């Protein structure tokens, strides 16, 4: 596979990684839990997606 | 964090790993990659994902 397919197939694969604020919007009122405090929870879980990956 | 919470963020988190086949045919255009290619290439990435988040 090229870098470059390879690179279609992350950037789809990582989409909802980054939720936008209206998604983010919809987490709070579901999860009653800050912004800052989902946030940090998404950058956490990013993380160890990605090392996950990285290591495999 | 309740087990409810956790629920929603995980669900939101992992939306783009199971791409739908509008999302897939999206692939196809853009990679060039097989339908099962691309099929294949996304469940290694989504255990690969969730052993990184299990493990660390």
């Amino acid at each position: 596979k090229t870098k470059e397919q390879i690179a279609h197939l992350k950037a789809s694969f990582l989409q909802s990684q980054f939720p936008d604020d209206a998604e983010v919007y919809r987490l709070i009122e579901v999860t009653g839990l800050a912004r800052s405090e989902i946030k940090k929870w998404f950058s956490d879980h990013r993380y160890r997606c990605q090392r996950g990956i990285v290591h495999i």
